[PDB]
């Protein structure tokens, strides 16, 4: 038993709920909580944004010395850092960006992240402002994730479409 409360189960180990990541973060506390990063660790807008504003700037700051130590990740890889005030652990994972023009093949990569933690709080990778289908990221997910996942969708309307429209 854990304690994530009114997700909906779609498959045996993917869950999903209409939430802000970042309140759903500051409720559970989860063990590890996924960003939607880019290579650079620039968490300026979606979720990224959101969390980072939450963490008072702190997962920035851990992001720069990360980045100044190791150089960028790779589009549909990870690092592991802090979750600050909002987990455990923070797992960003880099989707491919459409809207920069990056292989959406990579997004099943990107995926393939979240089977290293047993447990996760995420969004969905390379939807939103990172241009992808969102129908297309949760298909994915639900392919490539064996580890129990508890996915927010803060978009209401995207939500009530991506719940009617799965297989
Ligand atoms: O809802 C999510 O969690 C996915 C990212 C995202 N997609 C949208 C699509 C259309 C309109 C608003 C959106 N807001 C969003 O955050």
């Amino acid at each position: 038993v854990n304690s994530f409360s009114g997700y909906l189960k779609l498959t045996d180990n993917v869950y999903i709920k209409n939430a802000d990541i970042v309140e759903e973060a500051k409720k559970v506390k989860p063990t590890v909580v996924v960003n939607a990063a880019n290579v650079y660790l620039k968490h300026g807008g979606g979720v990224a944004g959101a969390l980072n504003k939450a963490t008072n700037n702190a997962m920035q700051v851990e992001s720069d010395d990360y980045i100044a130590t190791n150089g960028p990740l790779k589009v549909g890889g990870s690092c592991v850092l802090s979750g600050h005030n909002l987990a455990k652990h923070c797992l960003h994972v880099v989707g491919p960006n459409v809207n920069k023009g990056e292989d959406i093949q990579l997004l099943k990569s990107a995926y393939e992240n979240f089977n290293q933690h047993e447990v996760l709080l995420a969004p969905l990778l390379s939807a939103g402002i990172f241009g992808a289908d969102p129908i297309h990221s949760l298909r994915v997910c639900v392919d490539t994730v064996r580890t129990n996942v508890y996915l927010a969708v803060f978009d209401k309307n995207l939500y009530d479409k991506l719940v009617s429209s799965f297989l």
